[PDB]
């Protein structure tokens, strides 16, 4: 059994064919999953999605390339929808400095201003990091975000970063379909580096498809392959990979 | 007046307007450009266009991504057609772990190869580099690549690999839109960086377009936009950007 712990189901991509999505998932034993939402229309639809399954828990927060559009009603709009029991973290949050909607010093104020929010609601925090590594990495020092814990989701940084995410600030790292694909040396070398009691696994579905069907829809029953690829890395049965990140998920969340 | 050292005029996105958008660079003060071919299909194009257009010059190679397409009847073809007066340079070659058709190993050896014709050719290199880049400097520094001088196309490193890549290599660095993008520092830091003796600019149109048209498809007049972001970076003309990236165009290859 796994959980998904990171799955965009609230994207208009699931619109035609959501229920069948989900019922792939858990028939290929993905009994949880954890429904990111990041800005006004996609924080509606996790609110819904979480209400009409059981098994679907939200995170919600505010997209760090659509940081200029945070507002201070949105900012009291998520802090009264986090006290729904089954929205278990914030985010996802942080920098991504491919895109240029948001300028960096706007990013840096709407990431300070959600920690700072996941602190008030004692929740996890969820990070974005987008080619802004050791901008993201100052910010989590600064604003003391280990008083929170978190996940570094979908990780790809040198070990000598992943160790400072697990052993100063004690977050989690998320690996997804990345870990599977040939030529993506940083993401197994994180794999194999880190503690199995420090990783979790997520699709980003409907991004990020793994190997072999890199380039199509992505969806939660495909993180069956990464944790295949995980156990493949570290020496370890699938069911081993699959216990531990579920109890890795049980301890951060509630 | 300006070069585009880097540009797929040879690309389907151009089956339609080409003369048109060859007519706009040209009236931007963009006077040549150097058309690549990186696999059967580009390279068969871009022989064709730098026939047609006096002011095309050609470089020809094969591409990392396609590195398993790479035969013996590949390399020994690309090292007639660079006996083309206006083939001036072999690429772009490289290393690219971004896509999974070609493994590292089999890219290595096809990079190797290359430098090996180039060598023989006695013609610089053009590098493509993504998410490789100690891989890719390893070989350079390793095959001697100083030997015959090259271009690390759309460079976005640190500058202690420019330093390596200009100190040591003796290698030139073009820059291409995303020295226009914001939120992404490097290209920036790279420019105010690197000796403008050492700086050429780019498209690689149609990938890429710079702000204001980021999103949109490239063309080699947006190469104006470029050359502009250099001179504000390193508080020079624009006439200062356009006389050095065609000086050192000119020295670089022989045209
Ligand atoms: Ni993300
Ligand atoms: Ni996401
Ligand atoms: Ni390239
Ligand atoms: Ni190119």
């Amino acid at each position: 059994m796994l959980i998904d712990t990171h799955v965009h189901l609230n994207d208009e991509q699931y619109d035609d064919d959501l229920s069948e999505v989900i019922t792939r998932a858990r028939e290929a034993g993905v009994d949880r999953m954890f429904v990111v939402g990041f800005n006004k229309s996609t924080i509606e639809r996790a609110m819904k999605l979480i209400d009409e399954y059981d098994f679907l828990y939200g995170i919600i927060g505010w997209h760090p390339v659509d940081a200029i559009d945070f507002t201070e009603e949105h900012l009291e709009w998520i802090e009264s929808l986090a006290q729904h029991p089954k929205v278990i973290g914030i985010g996802e949050m942080g920098l991504d400095y491919h895109w240029d909607k948001s300028p960096a010093d706007v990013q840096k104020e709407v990431f300070r201003k959600q920690i700072a929010l996941a602190k008030r609601l004692k929740l996890p925090i969820i990070i974005h990091n987008r080619e802004a590594t050791q901008d993201c990495i100052d910010i989590l020092l600064e604003e003391h975000a280990e008083e929170v814990g978190g996940i570094m989701h979908s990780f790809s940084g040198s070990p000598e970063i992943a160790d400072i995410v697990t052993n100063k600030l004690n977050f989690y790292i998320s690996l997804g379909g990345p870990v599977t694909f040939k030529n993506a040396k940083q993401p197994k070398e994180v794999a194999k580096h880190v503690s199995m009691e420090r990783l979790l696994v997520e699709t980003d579905a409907p991004y990020l498809s793994p190997h072999p069907y890199r380039g199509k829809r992505n969806e939660p029953a495909r993180v069956t392959l990464v944790a295949e690829q995980i156990a493949e890395l570290k020496g370890l049965s699938y069911e081993e990979v699959c216990e531990q990140t579920t109890k890795n998920a049980e301890k951060l969340f509630n």
